DNA sequence: ATTTCGAAAAATGTGAT
DNA sequence: CTAGATCACATTTTTCGAAAT
DNA sequence: ATTTCGAAAAATGTGAT
DNA sequence: CTAGATCACATTTTTCGAAAT
């Protein structure tokens, strides 16, 4: 569309290879990102290094907006590329110039925040009310909805490690493993290595 | 300030008593609120009633905005009022227009969304990385930031039932007290009935 | 591109406490 | 009372860098 | 109307499980 | 294991509406 086009025009495009880091938690925030292609992972670490995945973002999604609204803000999390990415970049200052000449570009970003908030609040509840099995069940169902999910004859097929699932639901990798085995005993999913098919 | 004044102008200001709910999770959202005076608690419930305080929102905060950007959306959580509230209302439709002739108001809202994202995100970290003690600890510091909080000569002072805290960190009324005492013991806080002083 | 190949790096199951 | 977290490695699985089609 | 007062509800302190 | 949730009570704080002011 005419807007998310005149926008990329004022953006410096960059390419990150898979697994590379795009945003270091704690660093000064002054740049704003928009994913033209590929997908990233937004995660936070603890003093020990343990990682918790807050979300996956993809083509169309903005990154690093949380710093644009006030001076003195440091990145709130790490953002590591899930796949090779093509990322549009622009400075906050160079961006507020744009809001003042078509705030629609702002509504689009804002909508995306509104969503992230809802979604992240959702996770808070999951963590607070559901046991691990529920959270894992829930995550598999979500993961199956992500765009990087392939379609399988018996449902939707996905690739993820127990380690990673454990970093989404916040439980150990061992536990994920046992739970995965029980969901299969109940013919809910067929687990084979990193390939997990979620039955329709 | 100037703008926020202009905004209120088009808002059908109202009055809400304490314990009264402003938003019902699940209903169609078509209204945007603004707390002129008072304070509210945004909260969510489990399948059987349990509550989780996502956040306290005071004066100057907007309410029911996640419904503003997309269509056919439902309120994402319950919003009850702590003290008595003076809440400015306004329809999304009329609001959207207000933005048209001055995107600065939309900026303000978005700024508030951004901080709510960070905070909710940091809440996820806490729930996944910390044990109750750490959670209760962390909440205490935070509660000692809300406007309804007085200033003590040692740190700060607030009023909150052990029940509430149990609902903000996500643990039982018991655990909250047990760990609370341990806190007094290890001389780090000052408690008594429903009053607390955090040492800084 | 993606297919194949042989390391080399990562992810796993274990199961009593 | 009780969901899960732990712990160290031998054993799997997957990823990786180069040669091929 | 505002305040004062003594049941109820709400909130706790516990130790065991 | 081992933080925490539960359970079943006795014992305080607060909450509130009626009654005094
Ligand atoms: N809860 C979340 N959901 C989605 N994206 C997030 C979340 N928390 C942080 N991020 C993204 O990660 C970025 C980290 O740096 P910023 O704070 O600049 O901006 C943040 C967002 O782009
Ligand atoms: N995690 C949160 N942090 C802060 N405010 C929130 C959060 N979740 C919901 N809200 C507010 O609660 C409102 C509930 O209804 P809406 O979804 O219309 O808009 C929501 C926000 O204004």
């Amino acid at each position: 569309d005419p807007t998310l086009e005149w926008f990329l025009s004022h953006c410096h495009i960059h390419k990150y290879p898979s697994k590379s880091t795009l945003i270091h938690q704690g660093e000064k925030a002054e740049t704003l990102y928009y994913i033209v292609k590929g997908s990233v992972a937004v995660l936070i670490k603890d003093e020990e290094g343990k990682e918790m995945i807050l979300s996956y973002l993809n083509q169309g999604d903005f990154i690093g907006e949380l710093g644009l609204f006030e001076e003195g803000q440091e990145r709130s999390a790490w953002v590591r590329a899930k796949t090779a990415c093509e990322v549009a970049e622009i400075s906050y200052k160079k961006f507020r110039q744009l809001i003042q000449v078509n705030p629609d570009i702002l509504m689009r970003l804002s909508a995306q925040m509104a969503r992230r908030l809802q979604v992240t609040s959702e996770k808070v509840g999951n963590l607070a009310f559901l046991d691990v099995t529920g959270r894992i069940a829930q995550t598999l169902l979500n993961l199956a909805k992500q765009p990087d999910a392939m379609t399988h004859p018996d449902g939707m097929q996905i690739k993820i490690t127990r380690q990673e699932i454990g970093q989404i639901v916040g439980c150990s990798r061992e536990t994920v493993g046992r739970i995965l085995k029980m969901l299969e005993d109940q013919n809910l999913i067929s687990a084979h290595g990193k390939t997990i098919v979620v039955y329709g």
